[PDB]
């Protein structure tokens, strides 16, 4: 129960209490991963549900923006599981206030950059330190970062959100190179329009946009769509595809005229 | 009717296409192998992987023959669930663009781009008319990192593969409502007969760090990726491009 | 012996549309002009001569690659050298419709002109440029592709493919010509008011008015000409390999 | 009503920003120059070109000072026609990503990305409040090929520049109806203070052909490009990115 040769691979999913992160966690548990979930607060019903899929599941309280606590969080994961095979950088937030770029406030820019970009980058640094020190490597290893189609499609009413995600796109490319000899597959997943709490406030507009054809596959994405994709990348069949970006968007980001 | 999904793999007799065929067989697909060259010994070996396999002789460039080939695949299997556009050829000559000959440009374009486009058309006609759709469906097109990394000594090849990149995007839109996942796979430096003549120069480059993973790609690397996409988990990712290159195409300074 | 005193631009498909807007802009900047096209418009040539330089017409089918060497030699005989090549000649898809109905012969027609023809015409011109004994002016090759290189239209994939092939060609051409200090650029027009767009004016009208084009207007041939003339003047030599979108923002990916 | 257009060039006391300022002055612009520390001499160098030149002390990272800086510019010149976002800094330390310090990440992000974004915000407010628009208007942002080419030993620098790429795209949409051309310029390897400590590595790479044009870039190369875009001929190309790199960022195999 301390220092836990492991029989199952270990995925660390940030922001895994709900939404896309929970869909990812369910998919990884179904493919046979033990789960270390982080989030700002716990949901005991969630942990129970995930435990009903047959694997080991533990929750770790963490503010992704609090970079000074990341090393301790990674220590807690290692003490509970012995190693980390898959990191899913999922936790993130939308813009504090959508509106004219001329009204964008620096405090709001800072909040979202601190979480989505700065927090993700140094949480990844803390985990990679542990992965590179792993004495044994018996499972495929991956780092999957949930960015957004907003990395490559701009929304002028929330340029702080777009900038933070585009920064992740750049970070993934460099991280892939840094981890290539360690045989850690490094991938970017760009969700489009997914049914979660982050899109609930804009749900009516996105409804009509989806009926109008904005999304070529003409439906909302589900957290289980992103989860199936992430679990596919974490299984090891895509190791030689390190550096690839996957668009989990039903074709939304296909440029068309 | 059919109880196992059917993959049609062009150029599936050897190299990357054979790696893809093996990986799809392990994933539970029956196999329609097409190629302009026959090798029944390879077909026999594929049958050892547990599924049904049939071979169809086809020249990818001979677009007037594609309809009959697709009809023959339908006759044998009743339907097509996955198309892998793998058949292709390298440049006839490598050398100064100033010496590029239009006949050699034509040979490569007729196979890699024109042939792939209209062979895909013939298969899509069949897929859109499927009575039953019981398995995930996909069209996976093997282009190359040469779609996005230029080689001035073989611009005809690079152009043919860049054309495939554009075709894939439009095809994904056309087939989105039919729920056929449409993907591009860009192999980097893979150990096949296509790289055989330059195998010593690439051996040197791979060691020197040109490929961040510092190894040859294998047909089985591309096969595992293609089989991952064909299983259905990536349907909502239609239009995606996957680099099967150990990091080769990551732009770095 | 005394080399030419004005730079020479060869503009393919320069009889009308974007090619003519490019020709007018280059003539105003002091370029002599070698215009190629399938048919001549003598009134156009006279109009271009009104700007004060030498203008000469050369009948050429861009798809007829066996004739390109003779065309280039005829330009050299008349002008002594080529400083700027504008690859502008091109055609729209023969028929817009479902990809399932696309015909190989129509695919070939578009590919033979837009892609194959452009590539080997460029090859013929580059042979001449690399043999030039004197280089007194900035040199460039500017290729008019399209936003369709990077924005797909499933009802005319042959056209998109032909232009996406040009994008790849321009990147390798820029590498081949970097030591010769020939600036190689791609220009991607968006929706421009020419005979190529006249049949779909109604649909583009509404897209434009609705802000699909962020600048909310049709492009004109003079918009592309101003951009091309800017590139041909030499200030962009160190930007070789760059692509310019002449589209009022159309191709900015937005959500 | 002012009779010459006014360009505001950040970080314009040396290097690329000074080359841009020189190029704009030669094209008939008056110049408002900023930099962190005072400079009495750059005015006299630029004044030889015949226009009006003024220097303004401004820390680009100090967003609360930006409003006063812009007002000081308006007081001296009446309006701003062209903004060149040139000020920036390289990574505080190069080294393994594993050792990247958050404080150094913050310093570079505060200047290159956050500072640029909110200084543009302040300047744009002035431009949209203009009574008179007699000259072509533009905003040219100097990012880097590091926006699109990764350097794992300085990922903070790359991320800050990639953020600018996204910013410029959204800014171009925001200003499209105001007829303000919005452009990104990506320098490659330019001979300035910023490359001085790695000039030996870059000499070997440049001579080896990493840069296809096989020479160092100079401040006047970027300046000629930026002045080209500021002249109005590229207004219908708003949103375009120009690579000022001698072909460095052309992806090649
Ligand atoms: N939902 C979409 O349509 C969509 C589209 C593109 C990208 N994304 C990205 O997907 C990811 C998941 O978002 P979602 O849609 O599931 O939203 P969500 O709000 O439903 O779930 C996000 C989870 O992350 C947690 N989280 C947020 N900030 C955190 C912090 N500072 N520390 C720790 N945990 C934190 C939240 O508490 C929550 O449990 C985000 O990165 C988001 O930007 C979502
Ligand atoms: N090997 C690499 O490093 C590499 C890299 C990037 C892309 N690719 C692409 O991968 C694909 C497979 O190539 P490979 O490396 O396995 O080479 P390969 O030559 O070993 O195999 C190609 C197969 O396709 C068949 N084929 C060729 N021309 C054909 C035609 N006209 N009609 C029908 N079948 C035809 C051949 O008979 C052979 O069985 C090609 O599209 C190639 O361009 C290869
Ligand atoms: N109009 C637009 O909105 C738009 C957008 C993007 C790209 N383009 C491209 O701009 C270029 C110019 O087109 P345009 O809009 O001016 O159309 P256009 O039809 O008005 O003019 C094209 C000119 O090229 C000539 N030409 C065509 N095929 C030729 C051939 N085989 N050989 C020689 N000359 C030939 C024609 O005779 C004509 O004079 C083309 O490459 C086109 O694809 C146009
Ligand atoms: N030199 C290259 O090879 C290269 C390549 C790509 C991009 N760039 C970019 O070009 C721009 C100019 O850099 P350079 O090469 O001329 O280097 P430089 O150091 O010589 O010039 C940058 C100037 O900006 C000033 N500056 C820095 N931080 C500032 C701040 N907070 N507020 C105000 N002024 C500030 C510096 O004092 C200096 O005068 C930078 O954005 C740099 O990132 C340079």
């Amino acid at each position: 129960h301390h220092h836990h040769s492991r029989q199952r691979p270990v995925a660390l999913v940030t922001g895994g209490r709900r939404g896309i992160g929970l869909g990812i966690a369910r998919a990884l548990a179904a493919k046979g991963f033990d789960l270390a979930i982080t989030d700002r607060e716990s949901d005991e019903a969630v942990i129970h549900e995930l435990r009903g899929l047959g694997g080991k599941v533990a929750f770790f309280k963490s503010d992704l923006a609090a970079v000074k606590t990341h090393e301790a969080t990674v220590f807690a994961v290692l003490d509970a599981f012995g190693g980390i095979d898959c990191l899913v950088n999922n936790a993130g937030m939308g813009a504090v206030e959508r509106g004219d770029f001329l009204a964008l406030k620096p405090e709001n820019f800072d909040t979202i950059m601190d979480v989505n970009l700065r927090g993700t980058v140094f949480f990844t640094q803390a985990v990679v330190k542990a992965m590179l020190a792993a004495d044994e490597v018996r499972f495929p290893r991956s780092i999957v970062t949930i960015s957004s189609v907003s990395s490559v499609m701009t929304s002028p009413e929330r340029l702080d959100y777009c900038i933070s995600k585009a920064g992740l796109t750049a970070f993934v490319q460099g991280l892939a190179l840094r981890l290539a000899e360690a045989r850690i597959g490094v991938f970017e997943v760009r969700p489009g329009i997914i049914r979660t709490d982050m899109t609930a406030k804009v749900a009516a507009r996105y409804d009509a946009l989806i009926e109008g054809g904005l999304v070529p596959m003409k439906r909302w994405g589900e957290a289980s769509d992103v989860g199936a994709i992430v679990a596919g990348l974490a299984g090891g069949d895509f190791i030689f595809a390190t550096g690839s970006a996957i668009h989990a968007d039903g074709g939304l980001s296909i440029a068309k005229l």
